[PDB]
């Protein structure tokens, strides 16, 4: 099962999620159970991974992961909510492009055996999951890249809610690898 476009629906009981701006080269192989696997290099635009949808705000995930990027890339727990529309990602481990670049701090909370700084950010007229939108991303960036444990998601939008980062109904909630102008290969597991 290779996507050939964006697309999304469940693989082996966990929803999936893969978005391309359909540039670069790139392959996204649906495999067992919670796991997939993706090539890419050139210079796309994407995200996608395997998880749950909707998301929830008390859901464990344990994940494993073989992550070699070359660029900007990011492993990370990636979803949305609506009302208000958010992009939000717990980054665990990147490429060359640091998220909290020129991003606005908003603290930091420890969990999971690591400590993660968060940030606000904005998207101007930009692809969302309700079409052209203007909205803002929220971040929890490890401040040591892993590969692999548990996120307990519960910590992280605590941490950002209390911050006054308001977070609407969850759509979907995936262990997504993305990538922007960059190259590399990723074979994720979820569960
Ligand atoms: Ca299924």
């Amino acid at each position: 099962q290779t996507l050939t476009s964006s697309a999304t629906g469940t693989h082996n009981g966990y929803y999936y999620s893969f978005w391309t701006d359909g540039q670069g080269n790139i392959r996204f192989n649906l495999e067992s159970g919670g796991q997939y696997s993706v090539t890419w290099s050139g210079n796309g635009n994407w995200v996608g991974g395997k998880g749950w949808n909707p998301g929830t705000d008390n859901r464990v995930i344990n994940y494993t992961a073989d992550y070699r990027p070359n660029g900007n890339s990011y492993l990370a727990v990636y979803g949305w909510t609506r009302n208000p529309l958010i992009e939000y990602y717990v980054v665990e481990s990147f490429g060359t492009y640091d998220p909290s670049t020129g991003a606005t701090r908003m603290g930091s909370v420890t969990t999971d055996g690591g400590t993660y700084n968060i940030y606000r950010t904005q998207r101007v007229n930009a692809p969302s999951i309700e079409g052209t939108k203007t909205f803002y991303q929220y971040w929890s960036v490890r401040t040591s890249k892993r590969t692999g444990g548990t996120v307990t998601m519960a910590n992280h939008f605590n941490a950002w809610r209390q911050a006054g980062l308001q977070l609407g109904s969850h759509d979907y909630q995936i262990v997504a690898t993305e990538g922007y102008y960059s190259s590399g290969s990723a074979t994720v597991n979820v569960g």
